[PDB]
């Protein structure tokens, strides 16, 4: 299976599901199908031990870790449903300057963001959208567009 990935059994089906403990995506099919540079967008969710606790929707941030994590996992899943696109749950509710572009960061090397960012980016397929990714700024949902 392409890097970072496993297969696992779930706990409430006993189906068999893949996890990928770079990017922290899980999906029920097998993943079939590295470049110089990606482009990604990000939505963003910080909280009062991010590296900078504050952002344009609120000027001290005062959510705990786990309060940020609850609310990535409820916008990953109207975000999966289709209940909500991610460009618009980014513009809303990013805590990245970013957001006003609709999560949008343009396209990178290896070497330019923090390594789980990085990480999680150049293990993304096009189109692919990560699952929590933990860094000093918070935690994001990365959807990598190119
Ligand atoms: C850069 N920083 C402070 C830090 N020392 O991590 C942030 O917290 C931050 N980090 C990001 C970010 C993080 C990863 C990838 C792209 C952007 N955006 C912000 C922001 O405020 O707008």
């Amino acid at each position: 299976l392409p890097p970072g990935w496993e297969k696992a059994m779930s706990r409430s089906s006993g189906r068999v599901y893949y996890f990928n403990h770079i990017t922290n995506a899980s999906q029920w099919e097998r993943p079939s199908g590295e470049p110089a540079r990606v482009r990604c967008s990000h939505l963003l969710v910080k909280h009062s031990q991010s590296r900078r606790p504050s952002s344009w929707r609120q000027e001290k941030i005062t959510r705990t870790k786990e309060e940020a994590l609850e609310l990535i996992n409820g916008y990953i899943q109207k975000i999966k449903s289709g209940e909500e696109d991610f460009e618009s749950l980014a513009s809303q509710f990013s805590d990245c300057s970013s957001a006003k572009a609709r999560g949008d960061l343009g396209a990178f090397s290896r070497g330019q963001m923090q390594k789980p960012f990085e990480d999680a980016s150049f293990a993304l397929r096009t189109g692919e959208m990560s699952g929590p990714v933990f860094t000093d700024s918070g935690i994001h949902i990365i959807l990598r567009t190119e």
